[PDB]
C-alpha cells in the first residue's frame, strides 16, 4: 500500500523514518502527498550497508523523485541506476569511486557529491536535464563533459585539481559557480556566463583577473588565498555587496572607491598602506584589515553602518577617527601600536573588543561601555586596574585567548590587584579594593611584602651548598640580616627570602601556575665542570619561571680564572637576568642581585596590601611552621582576630597567599581538619613517596602509604595533593601510578598503517597527559617516555605516542579508519597544547615524515603552506624522490 | 707595426715582450713576420689598467692580427673598437658585461670569452666570418642571435642559463659543440649538424635523448649529470671513443654493446646491476663503474685492455674475475664486500690500488705485486700485518685518506703490529718485527701489556670523587693503581698484574691534539650520572665517542639509592652506542663495574693481543720507575736504560719511545730533541700545563714568558726551573693549545674572552651543523690560520680573518655553543670569496678529522632571510636529480638552486 513500504524499510534498517513537509540532504524520513504516494524519501547517515539492501522497497516506490543517501560510506552505487525517475539525487560525503549507474537517470537536476573519490566525470555528460550539479570536494582532474550538461544555473567544483575552465565557457545560463581550493592560472573563459549573481575564486593561482570585468551582474565575489596584485577590473562590478580578496599582493585599493554598494569587505593578508579610497563605501558594515601596515585610520570615520571592524596585525598609532562610529559592535585591534584608547567611550554599541599586544596602560575610559560582553587586554603594560572593572556583567579571567562574556588578562605587569587576585574572579577583585579602601578610611598606610622565593637551579648539589653556606625538596627561609651582604641594610630589614631546590622535579608547576611565574627569583649555578649544561637550564627558567629575574652566578672561578660565559648573547636572548652575572672568588656583589630582584617593579613588591592581610600572613607562618596544617576554625579565629570577617575576603586572601607559595590552601579538598599547610611539610611528605621504594617501578599501592611516610587522614590527603599536582592517579582497587617513575622497556606496538619539536622538553609533559587519558591505555601500556592509547568511541583507532628526550620531540603514531584517526589526533593534540600553554613560551613546531621513510621530516607549517597557494608536490633532494604535497596533509578535511 | 711600438707596451705595463712563434691565448710576447711587422701581441695577466691607456699603441700596429687580453679583469674594452682588422681576439677570464664595442669587427674568426658577466650576445650577430666562438661561462639565457653567424665549427656555451637551444638548428657547419652546465631539457634542435664529432651536454635536466641518434660522425659524447633512463638512442654512434654518462638513472646498458670502439666509458653513481653488454668492448681502456648495484664482475674478465677499473661503491663480493685483466693499472675497489683478495696477485701491472670499508682480513697475497706504488687498505678488519709489508717500495702512514706511493691504514684493529707502531712509518713496524724475532730466537716468551687508561667523564667532581672511593680511595689527579687495589678485582688471577691509568679531565682534553691515540686506544671511559646530572646525559656520551671511539665505556648510575626511580633507557643508549656492551650499573648502599672494567682491559682490540718483547717490557717498567722519581730523564739515562736490556739499535729504540708515547704511558718528543730533557712523566707534564692554563696571569688568554715563575712555582710539590720553563711552552705549542706572537707574549685561545667590536655587501654565509661541536675546533683552527687573523680581533667563539692572496678578501668564522655550530662569512667577490671558502673549510675538515663519526650537516641561509637556513645536501641533490627550484612552503617562494650554489662552487 506504499506506506507499508516504508514500515518495510524502517524494520530493514532499524530506524524510523518521519514525515517532513520538504525532503532535505539530512533529512531521515520521507515525504508523500494527498493520496499517500511517497515522493521522496531520505537516509541520512545510516551505513554503507544500504545501497546494498533496501533497494527492493524503493524500487516498489514507483511514485519516488527524490532520493537522498548522504553521508553514508557508499562504494559502490549500482543499485541505484533502476530508478530512472529520479529527479533530485543526494550522494554527497560517501566513498564513492566509480561513477557510471548515474547515466541512466536521464530525469536528475539536482545531483550532490560533496567528498567522495572521484577522478572521471564523464557519466555526467547524459546529463542533459541538470540546473544544479554540486561536484565540490573530489579528485576531479580534468573536466570536458560539462560543457554537455548545460541549462544548469548551480555548479560547484571546488576543492579538486583542475587546471583548465576552458569547457565551461559553454554554459551561459550560470547563476551562482564555485571553484575553490583548485589549480588554477588562467580564468579567461570565465569572461563570458552571464547573469553570474555568485562566484567563489578562492585559494588558486591566478594573477590576471582582467576576465572579470565584464561580469556587471556579480554580486558576491571571493577572491581570497590568490596571487592578485591589480584589482583595476574591480571598478566596473557596481552591483557588487561581498567582496573579500583577502591574503594577495595588493597595494593599491583605489578601484574600490566605485563599489559603493559593497557591505562586506575582506581585504586581510595584503599589503594595503593607504585606506583612503574606502571613504565613499558608506554601506560597509564588516571590514577586515588584518595583516596590513595602516597606520593613520582617518577615513574610516565616514563609515557609519560598520558594525564588525578588524583592524589587527596592524601598525596604528591613533584610534580617534574611530569615535564617530557609534554603531560598531565588533572591534579587533590587537597587535599594533595603541597607546591611548579614550576615543572608545563614545562606542556605544560596542559589545566585543580585543586590544592584546598592545602598548596601553589605561583602560578606565571603557567603564562607561555598559554593552561591553567581553573585551581582551593582553599583553599590555597594565599597573594597575580601575576600581569600576568589578562592575561589569563579565567575570574576569587570567588566560592566553579571547573568550566571550569574559574580561581576560595575561602577560600583564599588574600590581593592583595582582595576577594572583584577577584569576580568581570579579569577586577576589572586589574583594582586594574593598581591602585597602576599608584599611586607608581607617587611616592604615598600605604596605607591601618584600618576600621572593629563590630557585636555586643547577646539575649536581656541588654548587649549591657551596653557594648554601657562602651566604648563610629542602625549602630554607632565612631573613635579609642573615645574608652575607645586605647584613645591616635598613632598606629591607623586613625581607623574607625562601631558598627552594627541586631537582629537576618542579613539583609546583602543575597545581600553583603562580608558584613558578610570580615571586620567584631564580638562581643559576655553573662552574667549569657543568657548563656543557648551561642553555638547557636557562631553558628551564624560561618555560617555568618566564618573567622572572635569574642571577647567573659562575663560582668556583679562583680555580679556573679562565672561566666566563658570553653575558652579551646570553642576556639578549634571557633578558630576565638583567645582567645579573656574578664569579665568585676568595664581597657578596650576589645580594645585591637578590635586592634588585624582590623590590622588582614587575614582582609582588609593587603590589599595595591591606595591613591586615600581612597580620593575618604572619600569623598563618608561624602556626603552621609549628604546627605542620592548621584546621579551619582556627584559620577563621586567625583572621577574625584581624577584622576579616567577611568570608570573600578570606577565601580570596588565602588564595592570593596560595598562589605566592607562603601558605597552601586547596579549595577543591574543603577538609576543615586540614585547611591550610605549610609548604615545608607537604613537599618534604611529597618527595618522599615519589623516590620511595615502593615506587621505584612507577606502581604504588595505597596500602604502602604508612611505611613511607603521619596519620592515615594525612595519607589520604597527600595523595589528594599528589593528584591535584597532576603527578599520580588512581586506578582502582588502590593502585596508583606514578607516571615520572615508571620503567622504558619490556613492550611497545609500531604497527602498520606527526611529531611535535620542542625547544625545551618538559619531563612533566608525559606523566601529566598521561593521567589526562588514564582510561584510554591499553591494558598496561604507558611506561615512562611514552603511552599507547585506544579509544572507545573511535572504533578502529590505536594511538601510540612517545617522547624522544635526545631530540626533545614527542612523536604520535595512529592507525584504523581516516575518519576515526584523523579525529584522534585531533583529540590528543589538544589535550598537549592544553598542558603547553601552563608554560611560557614554547616553540613547538609540528614535523610530520615523508611516507615510507622515517626520518627525513618536513615541516607541518611548509607543505600547509605549499598548499592554497599553489604548486603541488614536496621536493626532497637528499631523497631524490616526490611525495606529493596532497596526499600528506590528510590529516585536515579541506580548508580549515 | 714596428718593434719600437711594444718596447713602450712593455715599459708602461712593466712585463716584458718576448717574440713566440706562434701566439697563443697565455701569451705575454709579440709575433711578428717577414718584414718585421706585428702581427700578433698578447698580454696574458697584465693588469685591469690594460687597453684604457695601452690602446693607442695598439692602434699603431698596422699589420696587427691576432690580439690576446686573457685574464686581466677587465671591465670596459671600448678602445678596441678601432681595431676593425682584428682576426683572433682572446678576452677570455675578465670582467666583461656590454660587449657592443664588439660589433665593429666584422674581420674576426676567433673569439674567446670564457669567464666574464656577460647577458647579451647581440653585437655578435654582425660577425658573419667567424668560426670559433667561446662563450662558455657566462649569463647568457637567450642564444638567439647566434643563428646569424652561421659559418662556425667549434661553439661552447658551458656554464649559463641557457634553457632553448632553437636557435642553433641553423649552424649545420658545426664539429665541435659544448653546452654542459645549463638548463636544457628539449635537445630536439640537436637533431641536425650531422657534422658534430664532439658534443658536451653534463648538468643539465635532459631525460629525451632521441634526437642524438642521427649523429654519426660523434667520436666524443658528455651527457652527465642529468636525467637520463633510456640511452636506446645511443646503440647507432659505433664512432665513439669517449662516452661518459655518469649521475644518471641508467639501468639498461644494452646499447652499449654496439659501440665496439669505445675507449673509455664513464658510468658512475647509476642504477646499473648488469654488466653483461660491456663484454664487447676489447678496446675499453678507461672503466668507471662506482656508486652502481654491481654484484657479479664476471663480464669484466674478457676485457683485456683495461688499465684504470673503478668499481667502488657497489655490492662486489666475488673479485676472480679481475685476474685475467694482466694490463690493469689501477683499481678502485673501495666500499664494498669484498673478502678474498688473492686472485689480486696475478696482477703484475697494478700499481695504485684502494680496497678501503671492506671485510678484508688478509693482505699477504698482495706481498708478490712488485710494482705496486700506493695501495690503501683502510676500514678493515685487518688484524695482523705480514712482515713482508716493509718489503714494498712505499712509506706506511695512519691517515685517512689514499696518497700515492704510501700504504694507508685508518680504523683498522691492528694487534702485529698495534697502530702506535705503525704511524711511525715502514721503519717502525720492521724495528717491531725485528724485536719479536729476536726475541723468539733468543728464547724470550713474547709477553702483552695489561696496562689501560681510566678516563673519568662527566659534568662535576661530585660523582668524581665518589666513584674514586669505591675502590682504595682517592685541576688534574692522575692515580695509578693496580688490579688487586681495585674493590672487585682483589684475587683476581686474570690480571693481577694489570695497570689503571685513572685520569679526570675537567672537559679540557689536553692530549687529543697531539697523541692521537691516547683517546682512542688503551682507554676505558666511564660516565658518572645520578638522579640530577641526567640532564647533560647525551652531551658526554658523545663527547666519549669522538674523542675516544672504539673505546670500551662503562656507564654508572650513581645515588640511586636517594631517588630508585632513577634509570636511562639502556636499551636505546647501549644501541646508538655500541661501545657501552650493556655496561649499566646502579651503585646504592660498587662492585659489579670491577667485572665492566675486566672486560674492558681484556678487550681483544685493546693492547693484550699486541705481543710485545720481553726487552720492551723491562725498558718500561725501568722509566716509569725512573720518571715518576726524578720527573724527566735525560738522553744519557734513557740510552743507559736501554742498553741495560740488550736495546742496542737505534731504531728499536726510537720507534719503542714513540710506542710508549703513543699509549700515554711515557712522553717522548722527538720534534724538540733535549738532550737534556728527552724522556717526561705524563704526570708532571699535565700538571705543568694545567696549572698554566688555570693560572690568574692567562685569565684573559694572553700569557707572558716574563711571569712563568709566578705560574709554575708560586701562587695558591713540583720544582720548574728556567729551562723546564722553556719546555712546557714547547709542549704546549705541541699540544695545539697556545701560539707564540713574538716578544714573550703567547695567546691560549681556550682562556680568551667573548668581547664584540657584522659583516655588509656581498656576504656568503656557510653553517657547519654539529652533532657534537668540540671546544677544540676554533682555537685549533686560529693556530692554523694566525699569521692570517686581522690583529687584535680573536676571542674564544670565533676570530675574524684577511687573506693575503685576494686584496679585501675578509672572513669571520663564530661558533654558536648553544647550537653547536661553526658559521664561516666572507665578503668581496665570487671569485675570491669562494677560495677563501675553500681553504678555511678545508682547515676545518682538517681538524675534524682527529675525532671519530662526526656529523657534520653543512648549511646555507637563503639570500633574503637571514634565519630560515636550507641543507647544501639538498641543493646539491636537486642538480643530480634534475630540478632548479627549491620551494620554501613557510615563506611562499621559489628559489633557483643556481643561483645559491654557484656562490659556493662551480667545478661540478
Amino acid at each position: 500500500s506504499d506506506l507499508d513500504v516504508i514500515r518495510q524499510i524502517e524494520q530493514e534498517l532499524g530506524m524510523q523514518l518521519e514525515p517532513v513537509d520538504k525532503l532535505k540532504w539530512y533529512s531521515k524520513g520521507y515525504k508523500l502527498d494527498k493520496d499517500q504516494r511517497v515522493t521522496a524519501i531520505g537516509l541520512y547517515d545510516c551505513g554503507s550497508d544500504t545501497l546494498d539492501r533496501i533497494i527492493q522497497p524503493l524500487e516498489s516506490l514507483k511514485s519516488l523523485s527524490e532520493l537522498s543517501l548522504s553521508s553514508n560510506q557508499i562504494t559502490d552505487i549500482s543499485p541505484l541506476a533502476s530508478l530512472n525517475s529520479l529527479s533530485m539525487l543526494w550522494l554527497d560525503r560517501n566513498q564513492i569511486t566509480d561513477i557510471a549507474p548515474l547515466a541512466s537517470l536521464n530525469s536528475l537536476s539536482m545531483l550532490w557529491l560533496f567528498g567522495n573519490k572521484i577522478s572521471d566525470i564523464a557519466p555526467l555528460e547524459s546529463l542533459k536535464s541538470l540546473t544544479e550539479l554540486q561536484l565540490s570536494s573530489n579528485q576531479i582532474t580534468d573536466i570536458a563533459p560539462l560543457a554537455s550538461l548545460k541549462s544548469l544555473t548551480e555548479l560547484s567544483l571546488s576543492g579538486n585539481n583542475i587546471s583548465d575552465i576552458a569547457p565551461l565557457e559553454s554554459l551561459k545560463s550560470l547563476t551562482e559557480l564555485s571553484l575553490s581550493s583548485n589549480q588554477i592560472t588562467d580564468i579567461a573563459p570565465l569572461a563570458s556566463l552571464k547573469s553570474l549573481t555568485e562566484l567563489s575564486l578562492s585559494s588558486n593561482q591566478i594573477s590576471d583577473i582582467a576576465p572579470l570585468e565584464s561580469l556587471k551582474s556579480l554580486t558576491e565575489l571571493q577572491l581570497s588565498r590568490n596571487q592578485i596584485s591589480d584589482i583595476a577590473p574591480l571598478e566596473s562590478l557596481k552591483s557588487l555587496t561581498e567582496l573579500q580578496l583577502s591574503s594577495n599582493q595588493i597595494t593599491d585599493i583605489a578601484p574600490l572607491a566605485s563599489l559603493k554598494s559593497l557591505t562586506e569587505l575582506q581585504l586581510s593578508r595584503n599589503q594595503i598602506s593607504d585606506i583612503a579610497p574606502l571613504e565613499s563605501l558608506n554601506s560597509l558594515s564588516k571590514l577586515w584589515l588584518n595583516g596590513n601596515q595602516i597606520t593613520d585610520i582617518a577615513p574610516l570615520a565616514s563609515l557609519n553602518s560598520l558594525t564588525e571592524l578588524e583592524l589587527s596585525s596592524n601598525q596604528i598609532t591613533d584610534i580617534a577617527p574611530l569615535a564617530s562610529l557609534k554603531s560598531l559592535s565588533t572591534l579587533w585591534l590587537s597587535s599594533n601600536q595603541i597607546s591611548d584608547i579614550a576615543p572608545l567611550a563614545s562606542l556605544e554599541s560596542l559589545s566585543e573588543l580585543s586590544l592584546s599586544s598592545n602598548q596601553i596602560s589605561d583602560i578606565s575610559p571603557l567603564a562607561s561601555l555598559n554593552s561591553l560582553t567581553g573585551f581582551d587586554v593582553r599583553r599590555n603594560p597594565i599597573k594597575r586596574l580601575p576600581e569600576t572593572i568589578t562592575g561589569f556583567d563579565m567575570e574576569i579571567l587570567w588566560n592566553d585567548f579571547s573568550s566571550s562574556g569574559f574580561i581576560t588578562f595575561f602577560d600583564n605587569p599588574l600590581e593592583s590587584p595582582p595576577p594572583e587576585i584577577v584569576k580568581q574572579g570579579k569577586e577576589a577583585v572586589r574583594q582586594y579594593f574593598q581591602s585597602i579602601e576599608e584599611a586607608r578610611s581607617k587611616g592604615e598606610a598600605l604596605v607591601h611584602l618584600q618576600e621572593i622565593k629563590v630557585h636555586l637551579i643547577g646539575d649536581g648539589m656541588a654548587g649549591k651548598t657551596s653557594l648554601l653556606k657562602q651566604l648563610i625538596l629542602n625549602v630554607v627561609t632565612k631573613q635579609a640580616p642573615n645574608i652575607k651582604g645586605l647584613e645591616n641594610d635598613d632598606e629591607l630589614k623586613e625581607c623574607l627570602f625562601h631558598f627552594w631546590d627541586f631537582g629537576g622535579q618542579e613539583i609546583m608547576h602543575a597545581s600553583h601556575q603562580f608558584f613558578m611565574t610570580r615571586s620567584s627569583v631564580y638562581m643559576l649555578l655553573l662552574d667549569s665542570r657543568t657548563d656543557s649544561n648551561k642553555h638547557y637550564w636557562l631553558r628551564h627558567i624560561e618555560k617555568y619561571g618566564g618573567k622572572s629575574p635569574v642571577i647567573v652566578v659562575m663560582n668556583k672561578i679562583d680555580e679556573n680564572p679562565s672561566y666566563n660565559i658570553e653575558q652579551k648573547k646570553i642576556n639578549e636572548r634571557f633578558p630576565a637576568i638583567e645582567n645579573r652575572f656574578h664569579r665568585i672568588s676568595c664581597v657578596e656583589s650576589i645580594a645585591k642581585s637578590l635586592k634588585s630582584a624582590v623590590l622588582h617593579p614587575d614582582s609582588i613588591y609593587g603590589t599595595p596590601l591591606a595591613p591586615s592581610w600581612i597580620k593575618v600572613k604572619e600569623k598563618l607562618v608561624e602556626a603552621t611552621t609549628a604546627q605542620r596544617y592548621l584546621n579551619r576554625t582556627e584559620v577563621e579565629k586567625i583572621c577574625n582576630d584581624s577584622g576579616i570577617t567577611d568570608p570573600g575576603e578570606r577565601k580570596t586572601l588565602l588564595g592570593y597567599l596560595n598562589n605566592l607559595g607562603i601558605v597552601l590552601y586547596f579549595e577543591a579538598l574543603d577538609l576543615s581538619e586540614i585547611y591550610v599547610l605549610d609548604p615545608h611539610w607537604v613537599t618534604i611528605g611529597v618527595y618522599r613517596i615519589i623516590n620511595s621504594s615502593k615506587t621505584k617501578n612507577g606502581h604504588l599501592n595505597t596500602s604502602a602509604l604508612g611505611y613511607i611516610l603521619y596519620t592515615l587522614l594525612e595519607q589520604r590527603y597527600l595523595l589528594d595533593i599528589m593528584k591535584q599536582f597532576e603527578l599520580c592517579y588512581d586506578e582502582g582497587k588502590g593502585l596508583f601510578i606514578i607516571p615520572s617513575n615508571l620503567p622504558t622497556q619490556i613492550d611497545n606496538e609500531p604497527e602498520i598503517t606527526f611529531i611535535m619539536k620542542y625547544d625545551y622538553l618538559p619531563s612533566t609533559i608525559i606523566p601529566r597527559l598521561m593521567i589526562a587519558m588514564q582510561h584510554q591505555i591499553l591494558d598496561r601500556m604507558q611506561w615512562r617516555y611514552g603511552m599507547v592509547l585506544k579509544s572507545q568511541d573511535h572504533e578502529g583507532a590505536l594511538a601510540k605516542v612517545v617522547a624522544e628526550t635526545k631530540d626533545s620531540t614527542i612523536t604520535i603514531a595512529i592507525q584504523g579508519e581516516p575518519r576515526c584517526k584523523r579525529e584522534y589526533l585531533s583529540i590528543i593534540w589538544y589535550e598537549i597544547k592544553k598542558i603547553n600553554a601552563n608554560f611560557t613560551n614554547l616553540d613547538v613546531k609540528e614535523f610530520i615524515p615523508l611516507p615510507g621513510h622515517p626520518d627525513e621530516l618536513v615541516e607541518y607549517k611548509e607543505l600547509l603552506g605549499l598548499e592554497k597557494m599553489g604548486r603541488d608536490e614536496y621536493v626532497s633532494g637528499k631523497l631524490e624522490k616526490v611525495f606529493s604535497v596532497s596526499k600528506m596533509l590528510d590529516s585536515v578535511i579541506s580548508k580549515e
